[PDB]
């Protein structure tokens, strides 16, 4: 008679996951953040989450934007910057929808593909 069990080992590191901003699939999403001083804050979580940042509104990209008020400094549509922390507190990627800032008028055709 035998066995064989194999095993690894629970993560002694901090609860920020590398594969935090990745998606079931692999996918890295892209995250546009808007020019401001709380860019580089945001930048470095998402990287490191395992996600892309766009310096520019790139074609698919998450727009981000700082709240600052009771409503937002959104020009159009953007998500709240509260997201980065949220979606790594809860140690997985969490609904981007629920984090929308700023409403936008939502036209049939206002999307990009490559």
């Amino acid at each position: 008679m035998a066995e064989a069990m194999d095993l690894g080992k629970d993560p002694n590191g901090p609860t920020h996951s590398s594969t935090l901003f990745v998606r079931d699939d692999g996918s890295s999403m892209s995250f546009y953040v808007r020019p401001s001083p709380a860019k580089r804050r945001l930048s470095t979580l998402i990287l490191h989450g395992g996600g892309t940042v766009c310096r520019v509104q790139e074609p698919g990209a998450v727009l981000l934007a700082q709240p600052g008020e009771a409503l937002a400094e959104a020009s159009g549509d953007f998500i709240s910057t509260q997201y980065i922390l949220d979606c790594v507190e809860r140690n997985e990627r969490l609904e981007l929808e629920a984090y929308r800032l700023g409403p936008a008028s939502a036209a049939d055709t206002g999307s990009e593909a490559k």
